[PDB]
């Protein structure tokens, strides 16, 4: 076939029931994740080709960046809880990897506030039940798929995208093939 198990994607030994249709794992403290998002724009490309009714979810991992990595995972939970993911993704990536302006939890807070989120609102969300739950969900999902590295993407909690098996003869062909594979897999 055009797409085959072993090439563009691998199948998980134990399928995760009730997992998000398309789950992506990343970290702001991850160089390849920066390229994946900010440079190559793999996510946006994948989203653009997803079938009707298929949604994409992005979880942050906590095993990178030490304590700040932990704080960034909770801050990401806040972003999801408040629905402001697309307002903070860029400043967080740039601030962490490019300009090196984000070095603590309070620096992260400044980023959200500058983005339009009121301080009280952020602080409320930070200590909320929804956020505590989200933090736990993110780590649990990573464990369910036996995640050891990011960036990574899973479809229907059964397939894992395998970039190493894709056509990497050109930056554009790679990106397009990645998006096409996710689309193909979600129709299963």
């Amino acid at each position: 076939a055009q797409y085959e198990d072993g090439k563009q994607y691998t199948t998980l030994e134990k399928p995760v029931a009730g997992a998000p249709q398309v789950l992506e794992f990343f970290s702001f403290f991850c160089p390849h994740c920066y390229q994946f998002e900010e440079v190559l724009h793999i996510s946006d490309n994948v989203k653009k080709k997803l079938p009707e009714g298929v949604k994409m979810t992005k979880y942050h991992v906590n095993f990178m960046g030490g304590d700040l990595g932990k704080d960034l995972t909770q801050a990401w939970a806040v972003a999801m809880a408040l629905g402001v993911e697309d307002k903070v993704t860029v400043p967080l990536f740039e601030g962490v990897q490019k300009t090196q302006t984000i070095r603590s939890a309070s620096d992260i807070r400044d980023v959200f506030i500058n983005a339009g989120i009121k301080g009280e609102e952020y602080d409320a969300a930070w200590n909320s039940f929804v956020v505590k739950s989200l933090v736990a969900q993110q780590e649990k999902a990573a464990a369910d798929v036996q995640l050891r590295g990011v960036p990574a993407m899973f479809v229907n909690g059964k397939y894992q995208l395998n970039p190493q098996g894709m056509d990497t003869s050109n930056m554009d062909v790679f990106v397009q093939q990645y998006a096409d594979t996710v689309k193909y897999l979600s129709e299963k």
